[PDB]
């Protein structure tokens, strides 16, 4: 399908809150989901750190995945953000035609 779903962090609620309220508000996104208390285990300069965080979820399509990585990323507290998307293989076909509808 053309649906993808980008993993992306970030270091706490308003900073999720803002991304997933602006992805969605300039259709980059259909929706974002929030997953509280993740923690992440990172090296930062020869130190094993750990990082309370909110995974997020964003579902959006192909033609915007590019436009909600770089938006995500401007309104990012970090300065390189995780921004990985994934394909989606297959969907509820409603469920793909909404994210689509609501973006394109």
């Amino acid at each position: 399908s053309d649906v993808y779903l980008i993993f992306s962090t970030c270091p706490d609620l308003p900073s999720a809150e803002i991304i997933s309220r602006v992805l969605v508000q300039e259709r980059l996104a259909a929706c974002v989901t929030q997953l509280p208390g993740a923690v992440s285990t990172y090296r930062w300069q020869g130190k094993i750190e750990t990082t309370q965080e909110i995974q997020l979820l964003i579902k959006t399509n192909a033609v915007h995945v590019n436009a909600a990585i770089t938006r995500l990323c401007a309104l990012h507290p970090y300065r390189l953000p995780e921004a990985i998307a994934v394909q989606v293989s297959v969907g509820l076909p409603e469920y793909l035609t909404w994210i689509n509808t609501e973006i394109d």
